[PDB]
């Protein structure tokens, strides 16, 4: 799950916060080979703004922060076999790279993680496209928490 202030990039270039996500809204997601497409919300695995929870906080090298549960299933490019795979948020480590959108270009490129926090706060959410996968404050993840 993410926090409900996360935010999710729309069809048409709006912005909208987790908490305020709608059912039938298209969102940025990320393809198994990696590409970025569009994907409807068609349900929430998990809608409730009031769950306290203790989250991992991954901050990247280009100034994106991903706020999710520690069995949240993140995207990460392994470099030495040149492969994307997906890792828990609580193992992923300082160096590790995720899956990042470039400003620029608008792809979903490697960057390294920086800093990992914790934080407990309060709400959860979990949308989910018909893509199984949502971009979240910039970074690349499953919609799926183990």
């Amino acid at each position: 799950c993410f926090t409900p202030e996360s935010t999710a990039l729309l069809e048409s270039g709006v912005r909208k916060p987790l908490g305020e996500l709608s059912i039938g809204d298209r969102v940025l997601s990320m393809t198994a080979n990696g590409q970025a497409v569009y994907s409807e919300v068609i349900l929430f695995m998990h809608r409730n703004l009031e769950q306290m929870q203790n989250f991992v906080q991954l901050h990247t090298d280009g100034g994106a922060v991903l706020t999710v549960t520690p069995a949240h299933l993140v995207s990460v490019w392994q470099p030495e076999s040149q492969k994307l795979t997906f890792v828990f948020a609580d193992r992923i480590e300082e160096k590790n790279q995720v899956l990042v959108r470039d400003v620029e270009t608008g792809e979903l490129r490697p960057q390294r993680v920086v800093k990992v926090g914790s934080v407990r706060s309060k709400g959860v959410v979990a949308p989910l496209t018909r893509e199984g996968t949502i971009v979240v404050n910039s970074v690349a993840a499953s919609c799926y928490a183990v």
